[PDB]
């Protein structure tokens, strides 16, 4: 166990909703430094997860490890920084000034009192964090109820910025992008081609593919009827003889559609693809006038 070669495990980008509590731990996805801590009965060293020697960069973690002095730890977390809603902020963070109160949220612990956990289950990784936590001032960040669905929705009412799934089963990688670890954010973004409107009420997106467009939905969200006509005025240039789409539209969207060269990109706000390749709570968040339709990817 060296402390100065460990570097943090990392999440896999992926879903929440559908996975079982009985096998995964909730945890909210918080903005901030990533931080390896340790604390050595009183003494404290930091490494960034680039594993830089921060120490010196947050003198005011030594209350936390002078707090922990009867154990020798190695904690995983977030240095964070909290807006006036109480929730982390990237942007907080960065404009961070010497008295600006940065709080150290843990989530797990790799070495306790000797024994180093990092081929220790999750779920036992966990229950010692606990013990930790309601034994000293150690902050953890509690774990989200529910299946996957309702641990996101929790984690949406404290105004978190998603959930990170992690195997109740699964062992500390350091260093290693894991399938048993999901990070899952409420709110993703894509670039769209734009292959027509329809009645004007909504555009319709796709994804460049083999044979065209893969038809990714409508959005009309993000925007009132005023700026709807505005984009039937922009786009009229554009009109076409030909589909852009790989194949026949479904017929809802068929209803009342007109074509335009997929010459344009936006950019929308969405939660979650579907099954069939469809982006659900579209909103508009405006074309993208110099990015290129043919580097248009499924992000
Ligand atoms: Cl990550
Ligand atoms: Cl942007
Ligand atoms: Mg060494
Ligand atoms: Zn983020
Ligand atoms: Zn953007």
């Amino acid at each position: 166990f060296e402390f100065d070669n460990l570097a943090p495990m990392l999440a896999t980008h992926g879903t929440v909703a559908g996975l079982k509590a009985s096998q995964w731990a909730f945890e909210g996805k918080w903005d901030g430094y990533r931080l390896l801590v340790e604390a050595d009965h009183g003494a404290v060293r930091l490494r960034s997860r680039s594993g830089r020697d921060v120490t010196a960069e947050y003198p005011q973690l030594r209350a936390l490890a002078e707090d922990l002095a009867d154990h020798h730890v190695v904690l995983d977390g977030e240095a964070v920084v909290l807006d006036s809603s109480g929730v982390p902020s990237f942007s907080q963070m960065q404009n961070r000034g010497r008295d600006t109160r940065v709080e150290f949220w843990a989530f797990d612990l790799l070495y306790l009192d000797g024994r180093a956990l990092l081929g220790t289950r999750y779920q036992d990784r966990r229950k010692l964090l606990e013990t930790l936590a309601n034994a000293t001032s150690l902050t953890v960040p509690e774990l989200l109820p529910g299946d996957g669905a309702q641990a996101f929705a929790c984690s949406r009412k404290h105004g978190w910025e998603g959930v990170i799934a992690k195997r109740r089963d699964s062992r500390y990688q350091p260093g290693r992008r894991c399938a048993s670890w999901v990070k899952d954010k409420h709110w993703n973004t894509q670039e769209v081609v734009i292959g027509g409107w329809r009645a004007v009420g909504s555009l319709l997106m796709g994804i460049p593919g083999p044979g065209g467009l893969q038809f990714a939905g409508r959005v009309g969200t993000g925007l009132s009827e005023r700026e709807l006509a505005n984009l039937k005025e922009m786009l009229a240039p554009l009109h076409t003889d030909e589909s852009p789409f790989d194949v026949p539209l479904p017929a809802r969207d068929a209803k009342g559609i007109t074509y335009v060269k997929p010459a344009l990109v936006a950019e929308v706000r969405y939660s979650e693809w579907t099954p069939e390749g469809r982006l659900r709570q579209s909103s508009w968040r405006g074309l993208r006038p110099d990015k290129k339709p043919s580097e248009v990817v499924r992000e």
